[PDB]
């Protein structure tokens, strides 16, 4: 018909249309870029300064399929969307509190419960498979993650990459998942500066954690191995980092960006959710 999108792995969809429809569809999920001008690229180079989310492989970051939905509105576009990108978690919340009730998780040797909306992040990332979840830092974030991974581990083989802001709380993290009992520092590769002690070396972890700044660094191919991908504190993700890994994680069926300070009226909110998913708040 008008338009049709078609699944192309978990980082983006393909859009199939005409070439008028495309160059609208072109500037709709695209942004300004805060500091062209001082951009070379821009200056003396073929940029306009604008960031296009939508390649000219008619390529689009999955988290943003939702959104073309406003596009078509506008200009009156009749679209088929393929209906594997639509597809959710086939996970009750009745077999979702069934299942949380298995786990004993702890905090040193006392046993505690997830909170209320703690559980309630976990199950709506879960059966939509990517959402930003927006929850104050209080919220006790590590939990809702290592919730998340626990879940994944169980139902799927890849791996999950755990993304924090520094070195000292890629230690932390690990150390949390670990004291909650639901892993062990075996299941645990802590990657970049404070990676694991002499301990890595564990490749056959199912848990990879790291900052931003070792992550980049890494080949395309190294993020073909994850099912699973979380960003605590994803508003200090930069675009440069974003678009620098979201095509290397073709098989991120989850992924899920924690923040309680969304970047709402930022010009590039848009790239956040193409790499994250739409906004989600308890
Ligand atoms: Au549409
Ligand atoms: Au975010
Ligand atoms: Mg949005």
């Amino acid at each position: 018909m008008d338009i049709k999108v078609h699944f192309h792995d978990f980082s983006h969809v393909r859009i199939d249309c005409e070439e008028s429809t495309f160059h609208e569809l072109r500037d709709f999920f695209s942004f300004e870029a805060d500091g062209y001008r001082f951009n070379p690229r821009f200056r003396y180079g073929n940029w306009d300064g604008r960031i296009r989310l939508l390649d000219y492989n008619r390529l689009l970051p999955f988290g943003l399929v939702g959104q073309i939905k406003k596009f078509c509105d506008n200009f009156g576009y009749k679209a088929w969307i393929d209906p594997q990108i639509n597809e959710k978690e086939e996970l009750s919340r009745k077999d979702f509190d069934e299942w949380l009730s298995k786990l004993e998780i702890y905090s040193g040797n006392k046993r505690i419960e997830p909170h209320w909306y703690q559980k309630d992040a976990v199950f709506e990332g879960l059966v939509n498979r990517r959402r930003i979840l927006n929850l104050p830092t209080s919220a006790g974030r590590s939990l809702i993650q290592a919730l998340l991974a626990r879940y994944y581990l169980e139902n799927y083989e890849g791996k999950i990459l755990i993304i924090v802001p520094t070195t000292a709380l890629t230690t932390q993290m690990a150390d949390d998942f670990v004291d909650y009992r639901l892993f062990s520092h075996a299941m645990i590769k802590k990657i970049g500066g404070g990676a694991s002690k002499d301990d890595k070396y564990k490749n056959d972890a199912p848990v990879v954690v790291g900052t931003w700044q070792t992550v980049v660094k890494q080949p395309k191919e190294w993020f073909s191995q994850f099912g699973m991908m979380m960003n605590d504190e994803c508003h200090l993700a930069t675009g440069k980092s974003i678009s620098s890994i979201i095509s290397g994680l073709n098989n991120c069926m989850f992924k899920f960006g924690l923040s309680g300070s969304l970047r709402d009226g930022k010009a590039n909110i848009m790239q956040y959710v193409g790499m994250f998913g739409e906004i989600f708040k308890p």
